[PDB]
């Protein structure tokens, strides 16, 4: 695969801002966000569409385009970072300079709706792109979580690449849907204990595919969704979604005949999940929609909209030990 | 293709629940349509989940599926009817027994959700399947526009197949969220502002339904191929703006634009334009990128009321010059 050079200490971290204008919306949560990373010692330059709205969105699908692609032409910059997600990034696919993406590799962060172009980046390029923080929802997150998110951030973009990273388990989580873009908090969120699940024995190692199942279905099918092969290990997470919308993706994915292929299956935590009542969890649905096939399932990984949020490199091989509970990356992702 | 018998007044019609469990929740309206077509001289044959509830849906994936397939395997039945949509007809379709309907072709109806039938059916059977009619929303409407709805039904499915059919057009049409499953008052009505953007005439085979709902069924062996020529006939309902430019541009990055020598947008119920004045048109035609295909704007098969009925899989003719629309293929024995 094509890599990136590791990140460090003082580098400069380009935004930008494919969907949502939440440099505007969620002004208060991005300024945050931007002290928080300046404080680490890193440098930041804006992308041309900090600041603009266009309605839903940060501009036009051509704005969109130019604002990363001019990331893509720094020198400078070392990491390309997601401000926010949305609905949108896959409009820009066709019209991303992928020959310069090949010719000046750079480390690609984000998640959500960022998932397009995390993939579509991939399926044209081979480059390993990173399910992880966007400025303002992850970094923008109030004490104490962030320094979570932070701490896997900073460990799997500067450490050195020898031997597996085996992923810690952050102590607590949330979900809650409270101190988004104000200075202070309302109250502190209710911290949950991890209740990561491991379905399954022994371990499977593979590649590791996937990102925010909504937002595959805006590339399906095309020369920029990413062939799932046999043996990958699919990771897919949502946000506040119904339980209606989760079995409806699941069985997406059972037509396509993922189940067939994939060794193992990595849940994301789902943001407040919406089980209309029903008391059911994503993981019993995925089950149902099995019919039978067995497959073993990580359920709950730190690495979604859920707060504290791990990184995670895409494109290359992890290794679920299911009996020691843990998940490691096998296969260098960084220069 | 594979066509079903005509339907005639006095036919059996079957009734299913593949998604959520409106006989339930929309009782009212539920009763409402049933009262309507009896009164018309149909005979209904209610699915085995009609009455129950799995809180979002009428069932296990499995027992939905068997619902459809015993209205399949129902010798009296002439018409398969969706009682309404929801999320989850997708599920099915590992499951359904197309087999079956191969050996006995039906007139399968529906809409929304349904897609996923309707579509998956055709892929796997070639049966000519219709965009059309669910029994709640689109039989418990009141009156006028049910009536409007019911006139569309019944001559695309009872005339004769001679000549080609050209469409009317609703003088009228709403997509007010009243009067569901409650009248103060008549629903407010719009004229009809549907647009033909283009010249001449397109004739192809239409392919499609309601796009969100196609997501589900993507990239799979029961999403029919589209091919150089086709119509796309797509509509979605109470969306967003930014939802409905994610759509169109999947449908771009799979190449859909290059193929399709038209396209028919069904009225988009409530689209919400987030303050933008937009509408789905004009994002369509960023989408596309100086991409020159004719476009109706606003067919009348879709979530607003009244509903015309409309045959997939077969031949349809857009003549833009002259506003109209019509089907130039056989779609029934």
């Amino acid at each position: 695969p094509l890599l990136a050079a590791p990140l460090a200490v003082g580098d400069t971290i380009g935004f930008f801002s494919s969907s949502a204008p939440a440099t505007v919306t969620a002004k208060n949560r991005f300024f945050r966000g931007v002290e928080f990373l300046q404080r680490k010692g890193f440098k930041l330059v804006s992308g041309k569409l900090t600041g603009k709205t266009d309605f839903y969105r940060s501009g036009t699908i051509k704005e969109r385009a130019q604002e990363f692609n001019e990331l893509v032409y720094n020198p400078d910059i070392t990491c390309i970072m997601s401000t926010i997600g949305g609905d949108n990034s896959n409009s820009l696919l066709p019209f991303l300079d992928y020959d310069a993406i090949i010719a000046n590799p750079k480390i690609i962060i984000g998640y959500s709706d960022t998932t397009a172009l995390l993939a579509g980046i991939y399926a044209k390029t081979g480059l390993i792109t990173f399910y992880g923080p966007a400025l303002i929802p992850s970094f923008g997150e109030h004490p104490p979580l962030v320094d979570i998110t932070y701490e896997s951030f900073i460990k799997i973009l500067t450490r050195k690449q020898s031997g597996i990273y085996t992923y810690t388990l952050p102590e607590k989580w949330s979900d809650e849907s409270i101190n988004w873009n104000e200075n202070k908090i309302l109250r502190p969120k209710k911290l949950y204990k991890n209740n990561c699940a491991f379905y399954g024995s022994g371990k499977v190692e593979g590649r590791v595919i996937g990102g925010n199942l909504n937002t595959l279905t805006g590339i399906w099918g095309s020369e920029w969704m990413p062939e799932i092969r046999n043996g990958d290990i699919l990771f897919i997470e949502d946000s506040r979604k119904s339980i209606a919308t989760v079995e409806r993706l699941f069985s997406m994915l059972k037509l396509n005949r993922v189940f067939d292929k994939v060794s193992a299956i990595i849940l994301g935590k789902h943001e407040l999940f919406d089980c209309a009542g029903s008391k059911r969890r994503p993981y019993e649905v995925l089950t149902e929609v099995l019919d039978g096939k067995q497959i073993p399932v990580l359920d709950g990984f730190d690495c979604s909209h859920t707060h504290p949020m791990l990184t995670l490199p895409l494109g290359v091989k992890l290794a679920i030990d299911f009996d020691n509970k843990n998940i490691s990356i096998t296969e260098q992702y960084l220069s």
